[PDB]
């Protein structure tokens, strides 16, 4: 029971998108906020060449489409698709701006999540500038391990992830990251029970 | 500006001589930081020692403000003065209150918060799908459009070492060498001393 909340989302009409849908266009223009009731979403930037990167997979308690709530003209800097079915509570930037005024925690509790994004995209930007592609995949087993999903092994950390997921999130191919997980096994570092990885504690 | 005056007159102001460290990675988060005077580089480190500068920051930027919203937080990058400062400092604590009494200062924080996201996050689209040539490239570009990029009958002279452009774009001071050289090679730049004539 939050009544800080419950009074945001009382300004707010929910929806619920079907997995896979896209939420938020890149470069659509910026004028509405996005709040996660129910589900889990990724947010990812193309490539020249089409080809996907996950910048960040974002839960249940999260806000979307915040980065334009400060200033107009800007645009959606990303795209933003349903992983799973989603609730998602709306509301127009500006009446954002008003609850603001009536209790700003819920700017605070919003700006956290921008905190928090922003420390975890800048270890991504030193990751891909001081490791080579293997050292790089090791980090992102690493880091989906210290995560709350991730269940307990006599072994290290179990998660759960595709071969797939794991290229749009480091950067690769999708067979690339089979052949260097493969080898990470080989070097007693992890297990690979097709889509479960467990994360050796070395 | 009577937001920025109102904030600045609750903060007790320093002033950082050059190469010094404002923000040590690692430290416990409890003082909110703003650049009245100067500009910082933000930069992180490798396992091994090697730099990387995120951003640089300048008059007007808050700085330390990751711990802000949560506590036990500790500083998640190093801060180094990259000209004289003078820097306005307040507790988080004492900021909270000011965040009650006006939140219009919030607004301006989180702002800037929006902008770094965005900006990194492009960062993070560079290192991912450009090779060491093209992010060179991208920053002699990016260094022209900046202020201090100077007038030349060519195009904007810029003036950085080679190792800076390499703790920007992520590779070695010799890697940055051969790059320029292929960058001049196709016409595309200048090198005497160590400034920069990239062609506009
Ligand atoms: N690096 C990131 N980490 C987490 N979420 C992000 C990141 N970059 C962009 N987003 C989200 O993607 C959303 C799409 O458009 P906005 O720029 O309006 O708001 C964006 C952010 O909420
Ligand atoms: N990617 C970034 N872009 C701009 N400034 C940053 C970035 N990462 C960290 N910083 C700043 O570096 C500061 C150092 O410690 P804090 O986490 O207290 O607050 C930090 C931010 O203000
Ligand atoms: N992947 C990297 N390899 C080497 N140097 C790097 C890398 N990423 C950042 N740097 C920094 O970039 C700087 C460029 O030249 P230096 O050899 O003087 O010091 C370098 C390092 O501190």
């Amino acid at each position: 029971t939050d009544p800080t909340l419950e009074w945001f989302l009382s300004h707010c009409h929910i929806h619920k998108y079907p997995s896979k849908s896209t939420l938020i266009h890149q470069g659509e223009k910026a004028e509405t906020l996005y709040y996660i009731v129910k589900g889990s979403v990724a947010v990812l930037i193309k490539d020249e060449e089409g080809k996907e990167m996950i910048l960040s997979y974002l839960n249940q308690g999260d806000f979307i489409g915040e980065l334009g709530l400060f200033e107009e003209g800007q645009e959606r800097s990303a795209w933003v698709r349903a992983k799973t079915a989603c609730e998602v509570a709306e509301i127009s930037y500006k009446k954002f701006r008003q609850l603001i005024q009536v209790n700003p925690d819920i700017l605070m509790r919003l700006s956290a999540q921008m905190a928090r994004r922003l420390q975890v995209t800048s270890e991504k930007v030193g990751n891909l500038a001081f490791l080579d592609v293997t050292g790089r995949i090791a980090q992102t087993l690493l880091n989906l391990a210290k995560q709350p999903d991730a269940m307990t092994h006599p072994d290290g950390m179990q998660i759960k992830i595709t071969r797939q997921e794991i290229g749009q999130i480091v950067g690769c191919s999708r067979e690339t990251v089979g052949r260097i997980l493969k080898m990470l096994e080989d070097q007693n570092l992890i297990s690979a029970h097709g889509k479960t990885i467990v994360v050796y504690g070395t």
